[PDB]
């Protein structure tokens, strides 16, 4: 269980965030995002992470509480992205050049 | 009337704070600190990740920014404040200087 204004991490659509909850119902929390903790997957269309303050239902099994510190969202973001590109360093798969190729406009697109 | 929950900034002794409100009451926010605007002025030591303190409602507002991250924002806002002593060869420049110094070893940077 978690109550409204603790922080917590969210894992929504592959991505994996830091955030506070704002409200609670049935199975799940919104949670305002905060900082981003993993990048989401691709996949060929792009998938932007979550938007800073963006509040996302989130079911309450993805939900753990957070005591860490908070990350600047655009830093955080930025160094989400970059460990998901170096993730690729060893992977000749089509799948990762594609990835590649995706998050490198990303990364234009989010202004970093 | 900032609910619980609400991201806000809070002066407290001369330092300035981001946090989140926790608990409210006539007059006054507690207010859980996330980050660091402002060191406070000189011994005086920044409040603590986490720490949660009780902030009169006047030096509270509502904050919209990003939340830095808690050891850089304090890092960042005590250089600041020892960069603001340039040119300045006063005695409490002096004192606050050297006070600054061993805070940043008591921060461990």
């Amino acid at each position: 269980t978690f109550e409204i204004g603790e922080i917590v991490t969210g894992i929504y659509k592959t991505g994996k965030y830091i955030g506070e909850v704002t409200n609670s119902r049935p199975g799940s929390y919104v949670v305002k995002v905060l900082a981003v903790l993993k990048h989401p997957v691709q996949g060929f269309h792009e998938r932007r992470a979550l938007a800073f303050r963006e509040q996302t239902n989130i079911p309450e099994q993805m939900v753990k509480k957070y005591e860490g510190e908070i990350p600047d969202y655009t830093e955080s973001l930025k160094l989400a992205l970059e460990t998901q590109m170096n993730s690729f360093s060893e992977d000749d798969s089509p799948f990762a050049e594609r990835s590649l190729e995706t998050l490198q406009q990303l990364k234009k697109d989010y202004k970093l």
